[PDB]
């Protein structure tokens, strides 16, 4: 018994799952070869036995959020405000901690539309919409600071508690969901990253949980693909079940009929592969969900989808 607690997945349909890389619901399953791209997200990362990796944390509304205090407005561009960051749970940020950036920090390049809000000790408040540019030279969260931009040029206070609530993309300039920010700015390498992931057996492709996030203007499918839904990460953190091999065989199952629709490989380091080819969404019955079947090895041959 000891050291062999059985592994399980939560009982949740696709309409009951959340994206772990942007704070919205899952819309569909998706597969693609992503030919030539390095897939290395830092949010939504966990081992199957419950160790969170990268910048991953547990609270859904802290995904892509920021907290801190504004120490100064930029003198020659009053749309820009210097935010000195804390952790999203309110504790001070320790740059010496062995993570790439404060937990929850965005893990992709974009102009992110959102709202900057404040509440003073006397309960006077203000909030203004604007943009967090994760590609900016001044996006240096691992050093403790980022720049916020707003249309408002006067009505934000210095040295008062501040939060950034993300909403979506402002436009598509610089948007690339697989391009990591430089968390310490220009000429400095990222540290303590969760590793890139790829299929390791011929005929297989990654399977993603995909959301189409809001866009304020332009043309885009707004796709944000995560490797594990947030609820699976929360489940593994609680359960802490050991992994006896490299790969768990899982099956998408109708719970009323028992019919198994397809099977997939769930890898120890926290991602899914399927036997499939091409770029396509995957339509599943609204009532089904993945169930654990058995433990196998990296070279197990899946039935084709
Ligand atoms: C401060 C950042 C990043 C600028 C930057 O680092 N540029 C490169 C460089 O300086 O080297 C910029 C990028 C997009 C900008 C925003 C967008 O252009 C939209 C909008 C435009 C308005 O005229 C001013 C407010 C507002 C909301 C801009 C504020 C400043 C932002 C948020």
């Amino acid at each position: 018994g000891p050291g062999s607690k059985p592994f399980t997945l939560p009982i949740l349909t696709i309409g009951e799952l959340s994206n772990s890389r942007f704070p919205v619901p899952i819309d569909e399953l998706y597969t693609s070869p992503n030919e030539g791209v390095i897939v290395q997200p830092q949010n939504g990362r966990s081992t199957l036995d419950g160790e969170l990796l990268g910048t991953t944390q547990l609270v859904p509304s802290n995904i892509c959020a920021l907290r801190g205090r504004i120490n100064a407005q930029v003198p020659d561009d009053h749309h820009q405000w210097n935010l000195q960051v804390t952790n999203t749970n309110g504790t001070p940020f320790d740059p010496t901690e062995d993570v790439p950036a404060p937990l929850g920090t965005p893990d992709f390049l974009a102009n992110i539309y959102g709202v900057t809000s404040q509440r003073n000790p006397n309960n006077t408040c203000r909030a203004h919409d604007g943009v967090l540019a994760t590609w900016s030279p001044k996006f240096t969260p691992k050093l403790g600071s980022v720049i916020l931009g707003t249309w408002e040029e006067s009505d934000l206070d210095l040295n008062q508690p501040t939060r950034f609530t993300p909403v979506g993309l402002f436009n598509t300039d610089h948007f690339d969901q697989w391009a990591l920010p430089s968390y310490s700015g220009r000429l400095t390498l990222n540290m303590n990253l969760a590793p890139s992931v790829s299929p390791l057996f011929p005929g297989e492709q990654l399977l993603f949980f995909r959301s189409h996030i809001p866009l304020k203007g332009g043309t885009s499918d707004g796709a944000i693909d995560c490797l594990l839904p947030q609820e699976w990460i929360q489940h593994f953190y609680q359960e802490s079940a050991p992994s006896p091999t490299d790969v768990a065989l899982i099956r998408y199952t109708n719970p009323d009929t028992g019919r198994v629709l397809f099977e997939a490989k769930l890898h120890r380091q926290g991602f899914i592969t399927v036997a499939n080819s091409g770029s396509r969404p995957i339509v599943v019955p609204p009532n089904g969900y993945f169930r654990f079947d058995s433990w196998v090895n990296q070279f197990y041959s899946l039935a084709p989808m």
